[PDB]
């Protein structure tokens, strides 16, 4: 039974499909930072909401010690920022999704200025637009068109993140 | 294993977990299942970082109705300073149908805390609904709806719990080698 | 600069005055039409000496009519008592701090066998202990630690009432 | 947005008036106390007179940058009705009022306490009226106010007006 029954148009990725191609990025990210010298964990930064499944997912696929952290930011500001300082820290960016680039932009500007060990990115999602921003993403759950997707975290004006899946919307949501 | 040595015992492992997260998801379900229709908005899960993130991305995925994320993070009693906000809501809770989620719940004194700041931006309902509960939350005062599991005073990490930040990524809950803590 | 057995400043003068503000709004709006009922004010009971600072800037930000009264007990006897009978009054216990709730407790059984309308409580700070005896208390300002602070009428041995902002006591001296 | 809407008919002194003035009071007290202070080891006692100078007080006392501690007193009209839970003998004294009128109250006051042989005493008012710019040495004054009845900043009528935080005179149709 549907969770939000006919507001759901197509399902564009299953749950089953997340899942596998996040077991197969948790391999990738453990193969990569395989903390034994540096003597500390690698750290998750989480970009809320929308990225909150994805993380809690992904650091239970990373065969390595993983830390969490949540920021928040608007459409260039912070509303909620580090309760933590990652000087000297290796620190992978945690996103649902990249599209204009901007907000990606902006959070590398960030945290890159606070002198952390190393800084690498790691987003469900790519859009095409993507192609046209000029920050390095290490990691890619998958590549997707244009349109306007939820579901897995990704929501319509905070509704449908709880849905394991990511599909699109019928036109009469947004009325 | 990620942390060699450090865990001496698996007090909860990872399918146990999930499983009650899938009993405890549907009772919640169950008690809000007319929600949606009558109020016209989804029941909202309110997170108190950080270890509660595991468990409310199961739990969320576990209730068959609507719910909405949130997520809040408040100070330690420890000098920690007075009890505060840390980071506050996005969105105005006022007339929504709100379940506190917590990792666990102990002295029950970060629950009375929080029960009265969001009681005072008037929702509709507030529930508590929490994965762990230790003895001493018998002395507490906040009503609590839901609870995963009752597990001795004993300290522990894993899935979401830690020990200064580290071994929250651990899908199960075990007890720590002395020579950590 | 700081005295040489401040730790650390707790609330600043800031902070303090901008939860009074919240506070004195929120006990407005809970007495306006309470008060053009009844035909009188809202008494404001100060308990000494702790809370002296605490209502003066606190009926500063009550943005309804309050009047002073003081009253003084030991650590069980009454060194000052009430000025006048708080009979049908509407009452406003105002306190510094509420710590194990007993002073409080003592306080409420005292002043409610005045018969007055009704009887509340607004303290500045709350303690853990307070939490867990489920003491009701209206108006908090804010929950703290256990550690012991002085400053803005809280004191160490009657030193430090006038500090305008909350520090956490050396515990090299307490 | 009056507190009480037409029964003030004139403001005598701004709330920043009066916070200026005691900033200054504050800065004076501390220079005449600073060094004497640290001779002794201990701290200057403001004795305070219920109910009129509580607001004063406690402005006062954080204007001040050298230690003090509070102690509060309640005169009839002369009797005490609550007296000092404390012996103030060898103690620097200063006695803080809200107003000195005709003086009766401060000369009895001044008198009772001096017989408790303080190292030093002084008095501060906030306001002082033309019959008592004249029984005792009054080291520190807010104002010199007219001999107008006024409410406000712990100054009463029939115990209301006190949580005003400026001072003025009342309508004359509140006397009714
Ligand atoms: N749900 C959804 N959101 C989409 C989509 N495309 C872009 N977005 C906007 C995602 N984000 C929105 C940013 N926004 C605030 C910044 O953190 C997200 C907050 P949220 O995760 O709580 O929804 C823009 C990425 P970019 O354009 O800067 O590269 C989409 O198909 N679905
Ligand atoms: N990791 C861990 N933590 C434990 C345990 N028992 C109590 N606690 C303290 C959990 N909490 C700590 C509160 N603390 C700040 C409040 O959000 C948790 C922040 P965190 O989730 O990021 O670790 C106390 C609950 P209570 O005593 O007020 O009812 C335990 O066995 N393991
Ligand atoms: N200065 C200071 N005092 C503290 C503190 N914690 C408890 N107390 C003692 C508070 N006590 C004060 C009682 N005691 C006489 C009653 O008015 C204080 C007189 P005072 O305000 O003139 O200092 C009552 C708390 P409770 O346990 O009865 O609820 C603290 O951190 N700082
Ligand atoms: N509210 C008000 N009161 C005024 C005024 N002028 C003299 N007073 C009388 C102030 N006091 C009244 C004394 N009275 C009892 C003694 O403490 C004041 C009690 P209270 O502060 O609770 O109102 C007389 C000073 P003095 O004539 O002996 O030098 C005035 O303009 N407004
Ligand atoms: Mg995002
Ligand atoms: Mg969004
Ligand atoms: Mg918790
Ligand atoms: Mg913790
Ligand atoms: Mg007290
Ligand atoms: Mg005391
Ligand atoms: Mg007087
Ligand atoms: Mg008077």
């Amino acid at each position: 039974a549907e969770l939000y029954p006919g507001d759901i148009k197509s399902v564009l990725l299953t749950a089953e499909q997340i899942q596998a191609r996040i077991a197969e990025l948790g391999e990738q990210i453990g193969n990569d930072y395989r903390s034994a010298t540096t003597g500390q964990d690698l750290l998750l930064i989480t970009v809320l909401k929308g990225a909150v499944l994805f993380v809690t997912d992904l650091a239970r696929a990373i065969p390595v010690p993983t830390q969490f952290e949540f920021m928040a930011v608007s459409s260039v500001r912070i509303l909620k920022d580090l309760d933590r300082d990652i000087h000297g820290r290796d620190v992978l960016i945690v996103e649902d999704v990249v599209d204009s680039g901007l907000t990606l932009s902006w959070l590398s500007r960030n945290l890159t200025s606070r002198n952390p060990r190393s800084l690498r990115v790691c987003t469900l999602l790519r859009k095409p637009d993507a192609v046209h921003a000029n920050v390095e993403i290490a990691y890619v759950g998958f590549d997707i068109p244009n349109d306007f997707v939820v579901g897995y975290g990704l929501d319509y004006d905070e509704r449908y993140r709880d849905l394991s899946y990511i599909g699109t919307l019928d036109p009469r949501v947004y009325q």
